[PDB]
């Protein structure tokens, strides 16, 4: 057990800050913490501490992406100019070094979140209306777009890497950049293949084709695993789960569903009661190539089009 409750830790650039009680569930060793004070650190905290050795490779990862892209003040000029009312990509706070028994170990300071959307997904008997998914999705769009122009890719999209702001639970935001990708450092874009360094191909029952592959993920391959995660939080389902020991099987159904989404469309929706805007989704995402930038703005109209005919409009409501 890496710190104390009560303990204060000073991170590279000397800010103090206080360790509070432990939340890391089984997953990582994460605390509750606050900036240093009188007061100890209380079940309210705004703040989280990550805590991994210094060899660890996915912590160096995270830290990595988070330094380049989630400066608190890089998301407020993104919001700013995007006129969004928030963006779902957590803010940095600070990193530092920790030693603990001789060994080094390395810490990071990001926003406290509230539950993740499994959680919630569990608890409404695995399912989420249409107007949730629809304000859930034009929200991972917003984090995707950000990320994007960020030179990374997170290819690891699902409902428990989804917590909501522990403050206002119309507020989501996507966690665990572990074993995101640099899809195009210095803005040059990798080329379709393998990559040596990478190893992971994310969750089995939402991955992409280009993951089953064995090529490093993309742009493209971020919207197709929220499509998949779009029609399992609808219906409950996917046509592949029954066989997700076997990646050959997954890779096959996937394939071929998106040579017909119809088929995909009659398979997870009962007929004619298929949301039409998932659809089109799919088959735009289909359109696009390996290295192509999505047109971000077009995928969010095919989403308020979905809202548009549920009689709703975007007004942020998440509904769960
Ligand atoms: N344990 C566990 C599962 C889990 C593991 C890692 C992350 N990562 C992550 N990244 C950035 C910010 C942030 N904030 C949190 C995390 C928690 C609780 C303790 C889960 N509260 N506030 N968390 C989120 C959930």
């Amino acid at each position: 057990e890496q710190f104390a409750v009560g303990e204060i830790i000073t991170d590279m650039a000397a800010a103090a800050w206080k360790v509070g009680l432990p939340i890391g569930q089984g997953f990582g060793c994460i605390y509750l913490a606050d900036m240093n004070s009188s007061e100890s650190v209380g079940s309210d905290a705004p703040c989280v501490v990550k805590v991994e050795p210094s060899d660890n490779g996915p912590l160096f990862t995270e830290l990595k992406f988070y330094q380049r892209a989630a400066k608190p003040e890089q998301i407020q000029k993104w919001i700013r100019t995007r006129k969004l009312k928030y963006l779902g990509v957590p803010k940095y706070w600070g990193s530092g070094l920790h030693d603990k028994n001789g060994k080094s170990y390395r810490f990071m300071i990001m926003d406290r979140f509230g539950s993740d959307l499994q959680k919630i997904y569990e608890a409404n008997a695995k399912r989420f209306s249409r107007k949730t998914v629809l304000q859930l999705s034009l929200r991972i769009l917003d984090i995707l777009e950000y990320i994007h122009e960020h030179e990374y890719v997170h290819g690891d999209i699902k409902a428990s890497n989804l917590l909501l702001n522990y403050k206002n639970p119309d507020q989501v935001y996507l966690v665990d950049y572990g074993l995101a990708y640099r899809y195009c450092p210095e803005g040059v874009h990798k080329a379709y293949a393998a990559d040596p360094k990478r190893c992971h191909d994310g969750t089995i029952e939402f991955t992409s084709i280009d993951a089953h592959n064995g090529v490093a993920p993309s742009r493209r391959g971020d919207l197709e695993i929220l499509g998949y995660c779009m029609i399992q939080w609808l219906t409950g389902h996917l046509p592949w789960e029954d066989n997700l020991k076997d990646p050959k099987y997954v890779r096959d159904s996937k394939i071929r569903y998106r040579e017909n989404i119809a088929s995909l469309m009659d398979k997870c929706f009962p007929a004619a009661n298929a949301p039409g805007e998932i659809a089109k989704y799919m088959e735009t995402v289909k359109l696009l190539d390996y290295t192509e930038k999505p047109l971000y703005e077009n995928l969010r109209d095919i989403l308020l089009q979905g809202l548009k005919a549920i009689g709703s409009k975007d007004d942020g409501k998440l509904d769960l």
